[PDB]
């Protein structure tokens, strides 16, 4: 038929009660599953949400049981991290004609950037020439922008890589895709494998290779699964590597900004920090060095979620601030300001939130006597400002701003990263009665700016901000069980997530769900044969511009009615979410 081939890889909708036994669930990639821990997340109160997402993040560190998917601590994973640390070494010995690229779209690309700076600092600090760089879907503007459409081109990924790979002679390309999903990455990896004598591809994600994407990429002939299958074969001869531990599903299904983002830093900082630290020692990096690092990162989680109660509250002040239709501000210094920006940008696509609903500031990059003049005026009784900084920062730069924001705002609150027994100047910092002090042990540090202390803090902030931003919106009633139904379809992956969600909630056939989705997307145009057979980017591009696409499609299905009828029905309910919930009853 027309469209049959575009949709060929979609498994049919199981008959009720047979979701398990048709083998459908076993086909859903780990990264997209519903985490059972979060089945009733739309009901958790602020303190549970914090617990539940604390539990989900912990799974990053959970070990392998006895037939089952390998994990962060399995010896096949750590061995591979050893081998890779190793290849990063060769390059560090030959900094002339040498380069190391970290690449991904979306948050994988953000993570890539963060880590390229750090590992560039570290080499600067020893007056070694910088070898790291990053690549993000849609260039550097993407690092601080919501730009979900940019990941779909394999040729774009190959372009951006051909740029930075110059006339260099040894290139390590660490391609990052939580889902083993992004076409951007796929093309980089396939390119690398064509020119081994220069390129070393290393692929980082969190699905087994047999769950890697196998739907066709519009500008490329092989799929992600093929590329990854072939990289795995090459690993036997140490010419490619696949680093792909399971870490369990995301608390909000498919939200790979969360665990996926964290596991990415954890996995790669670990392995890179080891690479360097063991070079000047003139010793092979070993599982033992990595493990120290990993266990530090696993302490970091326990440390970080010690502050759960105060985390829950900061979430409550954010929820109400956004219920009351206010705005929310995150202000922070050095890399923690960045991480702030990042969390706020992600709320746009992740929740259909406006770019002011939760905004991030660095000292986006709006300075002391700047933020005070421009942003400060328009704050309000109902708003919330959040301060994120270490005590090794300019605390006089800090207090000024809090002195000032105590004017319009009262719901402030802060996130203070001390190394133990640093005190916190002004005991009149009962500006924040119950701050979020997170205090870090003393450690042994050789390298420059105590990089492990950076990674810990960064990671803990990400955990905090993410849990908080995600937490706020669930509380608002905006999530359905642990799914975001009402997403904006802005790339092919989200198109598939939409379709899958229509099948899950309607229980109706694949062909009906596809029909309702394409009708909803293209309304008022009807299903022509061209539209049915069009490449998925055609639907993406049109859907990207609409509102309530997925709920209208689900409604069409549940009432077994038309798009005109479901739109009118929706317009008649108090809100999207009641329309949907009601219709499920
Ligand atoms: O090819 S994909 O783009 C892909 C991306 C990454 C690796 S492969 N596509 C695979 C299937 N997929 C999905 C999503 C949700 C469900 C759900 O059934 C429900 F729709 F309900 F969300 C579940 F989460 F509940 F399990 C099922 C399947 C989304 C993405
Ligand atoms: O790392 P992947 O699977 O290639 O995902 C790449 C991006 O889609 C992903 O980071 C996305 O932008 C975030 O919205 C996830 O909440």
């Amino acid at each position: 038929m027309p469209g049959t081939k575009r949709f060929q890889h979609v498994i049919e909708t199981p008959e009720p009660g047979k979701w398990e036994l048709s083998g459908y669930e076993a086909a859903v990639p780990i990264t997209e599953k519903s985490n059972p821990l979060t089945q009733d997340l739309d009901k958790a109160d602020a303190e549970n949400i914090v617990r539940l997402l604390g539990q989900c993040d912990a799974e990053i560190f959970q070990e392998e049981g006895q037939s089952t998917y390998q994990r962060l601590y399995s010896e096949s994973i750590l061995t591979t991290m050893v081998q890779v640390a190793g290849k990063v070494q060769e390059v560090l010995k030959e900094p002339d004609g040498g380069l190391v690229v970290l690449s991904g779209g979306g948050t994988s690309g953000r993570m890539a950037f963060l880590m390229s700076v750090s590992f560039n600092q570290l080499m600067k600090g020893l007056g070694q020439k910088p070898l790291y760089t990053y690549l993000i879907a849609g260039g550097d503007r993407s690092v601080v922008a919501s730009r979900e459409g940019t990941e779909d081109s394999a040729l774009h990924g190959i372009e951006e890589l051909k740029k930075v790979a110059a006339g260099k002679k040894r290139v390590i390309v660490i391609g990052i895709s939580v889902g083993l999903s992004a076409p951007f990455v796929a093309g980089q990896m396939d390119c690398c494998m064509n020119n081994t004598a220069v390129f070393l591809p290393v692929l980082v994600g969190f699905n087994p290779v047999s769950m890697a994407r196998n739907d066709p990429i519009e500008d490329w002939s092989s799929t992600f699964r093929q590329v990854a299958e072939r990289m795995q074969k090459m690993q036997e001869k140490q010419k490619a590597f696949v680093l792909n531990p399971a870490i369990g599903p995301e608390g909000l299904s498919g939200s790979s900004r969360m665990k996926g983002g964290s596991a990415t830093k954890i996995l790669l900082e670990t392995l890179l920090l080891a690479a360097h630290k063991t070079v000047d020692q003139g010793i092979a990096a070993s599982q033992r060095c990595l493990l120290e690092i990993l266990r530090t990162f696993e302490r970091a989680h326990q440390v970080t979620y010690s502050q759960s109660p105060k985390i829950a509250t900061l979430m409550k002040s954010v929820s109400t601030s956004l219920e009351k239709k206010g705005h929310v501000y995150l202000v922070g210094w050095q890399t923690l300001g960045i991480i702030a920006i990042m969390d706020g940008v992600e709320c746009i696509h992740t929740f259909g939130a406006d770019f002011r609903d939760v905004r991030g500031f660095l000292i986006f990059t709006f300075s002391q006597e700047d933020f005070l003049t421009s942003i400060l005026p328009s704050l309000t009784e109902i708003d919330t400002v959040v301060f994120i900084f270490t005590l090794d920062d300019n605390l006089t730069e800090v207090q000024t701003i809090v002195e000032q924001v105590k004017e319009k705002t009262n719901h402030i609150q802060a996130l203070a990263h001390s190394t133990v027994g640093q005190t916190l100047p002004i005991p009149l910092k009962k500006l924040f009665p119950s701050i979020i002090s997170i205090t870090w042990p003393l450690l042994f540090f050789e390298y420059e700016g105590n990089f492990i202390q950076k990674f810990q803090r960064e990671l803990s902030t990400k955990w905090v901000l993410n849990t908080v931003s995600t937490g706020a919106h669930v509380l608002l009633g905006k999530i359905l069980q642990n799914h975001m139904l009402d997403l904006r379809i802005s790339n092919s992956k989200l198109f598939w997530r939409a379709l899958a969600m229509l099948q899950r909630f309607s229980g109706q056939s694949k062909a009906r769900c596809i029909e309702s989705l394409l009708r909803a997307i293209h309304f008022p145009q009807p299903l022509s044969d061209d539209i049915r057979a069009a490449p998925i980017s055609c639907h993406v591009q049109v859907a990207h511009e609409k509102e309530q696409v997925i709920p209208i499609a689900l409604l069409s299905l549940l009432f077994r009615c038309s798009i005109t009828e479901a739109q009118a029905h929706l317009a008649a309910a108090p809100s999207v979410c009641e329309a949907v919930r009601s219709a499920l009853a």
